[PDB]
């Protein structure tokens, strides 16, 4: 539980 994934750019 977090915040809006993005993911680390591939």
């Amino acid at each position: 539980l977090g915040a809006s994934w993005h993911r680390p750019d591939k």
